[PDB]
């Protein structure tokens, strides 16, 4: 159903340089926020990613995919639907986790690599796979096609959906979309995997469809006044919160239509779908408030 994880990023350069204190500790799957009384939260996984040298507990990109990606991918081969959301403060590690860098590929490249490896393994004259990708951006409840404002009618009228046949292919679209792309919008990478089995006369005898929606959410931080985007983002994120919580609690009412994001992903949120959320947070004292907020959001969803 619903899996919730928290990933703790390293100190950034500024925090390192300026000796900002660490206020986040971890204990197995508990997160302890020390005051800048200690607060303790429990999750399905906690990824402590502060320092590669501490092998005893460091979680690299490979670890995140093993614990959150592999299962979600398998789910799509099973013919079911799934979403993965990265949620948290700007600079906390949402994009690093979802897409990653050229040197540290994240969830999306690993998942696509795994996907094509598996399809190329199982494909033959009697069964085929069709892989289609869309990449869109939701900013202020308006949708933009990152593979080119599209109207919401639940479908996005005129949203490109492109057939890809190799990892390199699907890579050109990751690349293309990321260029055309950010901290104040949601980015949705969608894969449709269709697996068709054929009978003796080359007619269709079996077919499974699995959808994967991999989501880099808009930053969750509160804007500070020094003389609306944040408010619009808050509604969306609050609604996504209510949807995930309600599904996690599973006759209940689920408010899909209260936001463009949750409505467009209704198909992969309801039914027998699987949802995984990674709440990214800074370890540093100067982010306590936003870290605390992110932790409560993640706790609530679980
Ligand atoms: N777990 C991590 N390990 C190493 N570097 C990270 C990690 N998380 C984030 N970073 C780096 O910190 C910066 C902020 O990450 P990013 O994902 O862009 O933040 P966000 O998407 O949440 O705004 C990026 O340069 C990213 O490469
Ligand atoms: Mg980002």
């Amino acid at each position: 159903k619903v899996k919730v994880a928290v990933r703790i990023r390293p100190m950034n350069r500024r925090e390192t340089d300026l000796h900002t204190k660490c206020v986040v500790d971890v204990d197995a799957n508990k997160v302890i926020l020390n005051p800048v009384q200690p607060k303790v939260f429990a999750y399905d996984h906690c990824f402590w990613s502060m320092d590669e040298s501490v092998k005893e507990k460091y979680a690299g990109q490979d670890i995140v995919f093993k614990c959150l990606g592999e299962n979600i991918l398998q789910n799509a081969f099973d013919g079911y639907n799934a979403c993965i959301f990265a949620y948290g403060q700007t600079g906390s590690g949402k994009s690093y986790t979802m897409m990653g860098t050229a040197d540290q590929p994240g969830l999306i490249p690993r998942l696509c690599s795994g996907l094509f490896e598996r399809t190329q393994k199982e494909e033959n004259e009697e069964q085929s796979f069709k892989v289609e990708v869309s990449y869109m951006e939701i900013y202020n409840e308006k949708v933009r096609d990152l593979l080119d404002t599209l109207k919401v009618r639940p479908y996005v009228d005129g949203l490109s959906k492109l057939a890809v046949t190799s990892y390199k292919d699907i890579e050109s679209l990751m690349s293309e979309g990321n260029k055309s792309r950010s901290s104040r919008s949601h980015a949705v990478f969608k894969i449709t995997l269709t697996h068709t089995l054929y009978d003796v006369k080359s007619g269709t005898s079996g077919e499974k469809v699995g959808k994967l929606s991999l989501v880099d959410l808009a930053g969750s931080e509160r804007a500070t006044k020094t003389g609306k985007e944040g408010s619009n983002i808050n509604k969306s994120l609050t609604t996504l919160g209510l949807v995930i919580s309600a599904l996690a609690d599973q006759n209940k009412f689920v408010p899909y239509r209260d936001s463009v994001l949750t409505w467009l992903l209704k198909d992969s949120l309801g039914g027998n779908s699987k949802t995984a959320m990674v709440a990214t947070v800074s370890p540093a004292a100067d982010n306590y408030d936003e870290t605390l907020s992110t932790l409560r959001y993640a706790d609530r969803a679980k």
